[PDB]
């Protein structure tokens, strides 16, 4: 209330306690993804939406239609998840959210995931879940790429795949909390660790483990921030000051800055990682921050 | 999608049908209470509030406050159903949208109901709700007055009661598809009548005359469209063009300007009786409308 | 300041102590066209617009650009004037603010006046300078029409004209204090008189007869306010509730309403007549005003 | 028009060959000076704004206020101008506007020049000019700080004196091409150089050397990008894509974001430094940038 989110004191002890259990005992992996499922796939969707699975191509995913939208704009959105787990079902309840505070369509998709998918699996899919929504009669100038952290990792990279493959970009990527680093470096590692008690050094070291399997971590492909931003379209970044993933973030911006690119980062203060994903504990900061997003997925397009 | 309402078409044939089958049928009044609450009590309320019971000096109700909500603004909301039905439980569900889409703490008041509780009942009840929450210290100009149909009714007679008792007005009355004729005259039943699907001029004769258990229509207190409205507050009034009820918002709005107080009418085409309560059924025209009414008792309260 | 305007109070005794002179002193027809051109020609327009002249078959008037508008979207605006005086010059800083405000084209239109040129001269204008936009490129669904006082009443008649000549409608109309009932009833005439300082019985009374030239006021196409106004567009209506002329505007929206239109009026508290068009002496309530209107014409053309 | 700026173009050729003859041909302080004034005095103010001057204790400057403005909320605002040139007169264009967008009252305050008056006389002025604000009874939280380029450097100075003499800072900052590292440092002078046409590194390391009088550029008092940010408030930065002045702002953002504050930084596109002082030449992105720091400033006083 009044301008304080009430939640976030108590949202964070529940996670310090989760993390201390997590790091004493690191659990199964098949057995994370069920769980993630299941406490994420319980949360209600937006309001007034359609959803339809997609199922074509080895193509997978949801679109999902706000009633309200306009069916000729396209959000493509990859869920995070470390690339270890996450699908559409989980994070279904995120971005209908989305779709409906911006007015668009959103294409919620799967992606092959770590260990069994190592890089670039995982990237192959964003590439042609990209080409379906293009193929579905979208303009690249009606869509905006968007994921959190991994999601947000693989969102940053499909740009660079696309500049690569000399191919248009869409018209903008909204990323939250993107993983832009797979070495796990920046000064938010030790400035904000601390604070961050969600995410740590040792599980990004053993998520970007699967993920590479053995492939560089200097590969600007699997480290965005280690890529040159030229020719990238317009950004919009939401990232917690309570984060070690900080760092990515704001190094993201300085590159997106320096090749000349429009590019808006907002650091909430005292919000842990992805907490929009949270907007269920977090209501206050939650939802205001997929309005935000919302609103700037709605100004890009226009 | 795209400017249009997918669902109005067919929530009218529904409506049809229903009061096709109402009008063969005359059902219960103590049946009817129980299919309305067990309906509307289903609808999820506004995601992140919290909602307290109210039980005390015969006033009872709800404080719901919307996390995001500033505290020291109220909206005061009386349910309508042609003062035979509804509740608190039943409102809940559009007085939670309305509160966090305002931005402001709701009060959701019940009121006693005919036939069992003739005028002036509900009314007295009506001013004991407001002196409860100006009782939480709650200013005159911090409070908005609101209802639809009865509660809309309720809500207006409230401002002419205040007015008598020489008291302070509050900031503004925010009334959607009012009751304030209950006489049942308006160009509107003739004109509006083979659109409107849902309200009949004879449930509402019926209405009338349990409510006023042999009192007069032509009683301002009974009748609001029939006062002078010298000093009431600002008003924002919602109606849809479909509505045997439209003459008695427009009527209102006529002596509301004839007064000289600021009066915003906003007759929304297609548009069925209380449409926002329906927001279940109508997601596009019902939110959208409940999201306008947020904006005017935020601007109001600001 | 703080929600109050700190010059209404100040400008209505301007108005008082102008009337008087003009009631005592009935002034050269051609001699208040100049010191009106004179006194509005010279209030800057808003920033950033381009202004075209249009000289192309009788069609006479300006195209203003805000360059950061739409131009594929059109508004259409009919000074006021009593068709007595104005002119394009003289409404070029209202139709600038309100072009600029709504991010559109605005069609700043000259149309033929009385004495000179009694009805139907200048709606016969209106309707050739709605078919030269058209003429631009310019769909229906493009175009809001609009006008104060006089230009109200041309935007009104020309919906009018439109429907006889069974041809397609604007997407909208905007009407500011519009002047809809050439005979002069309505309550607001008595009730509002002694609060509206600008306008009196006699002076419309005046304007009307050099108007019509013996043409009866009971035509719709002279007192739209008299019309059935089925099939008519979506409409949005600012009045001020100090106003002699109100009643015009809410029998414009019974109407509107009663045959099912879409319909939104403002009637704004303490506001005399046409007060954007004196946003000069009236920033608060005026720009205010400007902004409200700019709002419904973007949301209106999509 | 249409998402675009027709201007910059056109702007961005004039500063070309401005920079050229400047560079070619070093002018006078004092003459510059009135060049400044002259053209930038010559710039209409937001309509419907009060200014008084204010010229006591050797505070010195102009209180404005938006006749629409709340007048228990600041915004003090202190020029650029490389702490060579600019005024209270020049910067009134742009500060009233800003005014107008927040719906505050501006203090806009001058404080001493180089060389006449080295560091630290101007942060002396801008600490006089924050006491001389509170001492108007605004609270902290009532106030947001201010300034372009070296305005910029002097507002985020003043957070850092305010630290350090442990007293409460203001509900914000706003910072507008903020010049934050006196030692010309930053990947952006080599990358976004070319793209700049109106500042050089040759023009700060003069400005920059007239400022300090021998004093080091390392000093954080100097340089805020080499300050600790911590217990610093909110900060909102825009600035410019095409500025060498860029890697500054994305720094102090990066340090911002470390000490845990909330920041948001706009880097915009094709932009040019401090564009919304050149509203007047770039109505488009200067007019929606001063739209987007109103309603941050707004929301931050709110």
């Amino acid at each position: 209330m009044n301008g304080n989110d009430p939640d976030i004191a108590g949202f964070k002890q529940q996670l310090v306690q989760m993390t201390a259990m997590r790091e004493s005992q690191p659990p199964s992996i098949e057995i994370e993804r069920q769980m993630f499922d299941a406490q994420h796939g319980a949360v209600p969707p937006a309001e007034g939406c359609l959803i339809e699975p997609i199922s074509t191509g080895g193509v997978r995913g949801e679109r999902i239609t706000p009633k309200s939208a306009d069916t000729s704009k396209a959000l493509i959105y990859f869920h995070g998840g470390g690339h270890l787990f996450g699908s559409a079902l989980s994070h279904r309840h995120l971005v209908s959210r989305l779709a409906a505070a911006a007015g668009v369509v959103a294409y919620n998709m799967e992606y092959r995931l770590a260990p069994e998918n190592p890089y670039p699996a995982g990237l192959d899919d964003a590439e042609q879940a990209y080409r379906f929504v293009l193929a579905q009669g979208f303009k690249p100038e009606d869509i905006i790429v968007a994921g959190e952290s991994a999601g947000g990792n693989l969102a940053a990279a499909l740009l660079l795949k696309l500049r690569d493959q000399d191919l248009p970009q869409p018209a903008g990527a909204y990323l939250l909390s993107p993983w832009l680093d797979m070495s796990q470096s920046g000064a938010s590692y030790e400035a904000r660790g601390p604070h961050d008690p969600m995410i740590t050094h040792n599980a990004l070291t053993g998520c970007s483990a699967a993920y590479r399997a053995g492939a560089s971590a200097e590969d600007p492909l699997i480290s965005p921030a280690k890529a040159d931003l030229a020719d990238l379209p317009s950004l919009f970044i939401q990232v917690g000051a309570d984060e070690v993933l900080l760092s990515d973030s704001v190094e993201f911006t300085r590159r997106a800055a320096l090749a000349g690119l429009d590019v808006r980062l907002h650091v909430w203060a005292n919000m842990v990682h992805a907490w929009p994903l949270f907007h269920f504990a977090l209501p206050v900061s939650g939802l205001a921050a997929i309005d935000e997003a919302g609103a700037w997925i709605s100004r890009q397009l226009g």
